């Protein structure tokens, strides 16, 4: 019974990584969409909680089955490299391909202001380092932790969505591994609900 | 001869083929410039009458045609005399290769070329996408090993269905028109046989008029 | 001075070129061979001349057998010419893009290529043909065939590559659509279909 609840802009990267991983679990939930003053709210009866990755866990582990395992904790190897590629997306890729789309969406449509090309071409050198790096692993590989999907690979979908959405969408046709990667994310039920409530 | 109604953009393929018929067959007509597609929201009787979205619309009097294929059929049906049959339904032999050609452009050659016009031009200025590299060499390679067997065919004939203009030739026009603006065109270079069956066309007085209007607006 | 159809009688582009010969009453036989050994899958040959390409042999055939009983292109009705026009345009571009790949997943790749169902592209390939069906139920409810109150080449198109859909197990999703079902139906009690149809089952 009562499904839980996430206060936030319905469209921000926080809020999709929490829906992306409460629909793969097949959880209910409700979404209020509410701008604040950690940019998801997460309710669970009495429980509230905040900030994106947390959420996700959290969601992810409550609702985890024997089938439905996105964190894999019961498995020391695999959820090392659920952790490790998780970390990747954190301090590697992400940072390298969040400036590029913040650029070239946020700062002209939400808040409003030119896109700055010398950080976005910077950010798109750092990037085509990172994707070869992904490139590699996902030659060996159909996911970032080995041969099933995880928390690493959905923690990549809401930046790299609207990174999909920039004029350099097409730089990931360079590294046809990763391409497929994501083409396989995308097709995912999961991904494409979450996927319909975004794109500005 | 109450002049006929195209209905679409006359930059559009799918309107320059049913036009560039129409003036071949010397047809009196106008274009009403209107781009149904960029309207999201329509009436019930647009969505009962032309549910696919196919462009252009056509208007004969009392009857509506959509589909540019169709479309420029009919034109050539309706206004086909002894010194203009363009499809030759008459003779069974010709009809057959005006046909044949016809799908070769529908399922062979527009495939492997029309990626590039949109690669190259209509997406870096109607969308302002840049050119998916990756897409445009794909398609070139892929149009290489299909202008090999129209250079063969060209060789043995000045037109596709064979020593006359037909449907045939004039299906390949407006796509690979958009083609030879982009630096792409030296492809044909290559193939020295088509490169002279394209100026054929680009020599025909109806081809020059229909080149004309395929010009990008301006305000 | 019968014609000859050279290609697997199993064949999609075979099916539509002898499904018009057996509906014009056209004598003929066809010769099993794998011509690829343009490469246009179906040959034809009438005596003198010698043809390629499942769609334009078919127009050959429905053009020279025509009779007043069976003109299934409808050349002298410019208005009904359009709508089989029409509708011969919406099967090459529109349905058998959606519906084809269904069959080749389902069907060819695992029994003749020997490789399993990709799933991802059958699903995406459904969600595609779902929408074409909405338009054919709407347009099947106005009309008992594509063309209007007569069937036409825009029907007989639309046979091979729906008769293998039929056999994979996304058939049941023409229920969904009942007039498309009726219209489907009406096809496969036509004489011509029902011959056509028991060549196509290859040991
Ligand atoms: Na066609
Ligand atoms: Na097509």
């Amino acid at each position: 019974m009562a499904p839980v609840k996430v206060f936030g802009p319905a469209m921000s990267t926080n809020v999709a990584r929490v829906t992306l991983c409460l629909e793969e679990v097949g959880a209910e939930y409700e979404v209020v969409d509410i701008d604040f003053k950690q940019i998801p709210a997460f309710q669970d009866g009495d429980l509230l909680l905040f900030e994106s990755r947390a959420i996700a866990k959290y969601v992810l582990r409550k609702y985890k089955t024997d089938e439905v395992d996105l964190l894999r904790e019961g498995n020391l190897k695999e959820a090392a490299m659920v952790d490790v590629w998780t970390e990747v997306d954190a301090h590697t890729y992400n940072p390298a391909l969040s400036p590029i789309v913040y650029e070239c969406l946020i700062n002209p449509l939400m808040r409003g202001l030119p896109t700055n090309q010398t950080v976005v071409d910077e950010s798109l050198e750092k990037l085509k380092k990172v994707l070869e790096v992904y490139e590699a692993r996902l030659s060996q590989h159909k996911y970032l932790a080995g041969d099933f999907v995880s928390f690493a690979d959905l923690n990549h979908f809401p930046y790299t969505f609207y990174f999909m959405a920039t004029p350099h969408a097409a730089l990931f046709d360079s590294y046809p591994h990763v391409k497929a990667w994501w083409d396989r994310l995308m097709a995912r039920p999961a991904v494409k609900k979450i996927a319909a409530t975004m794109v500005p």
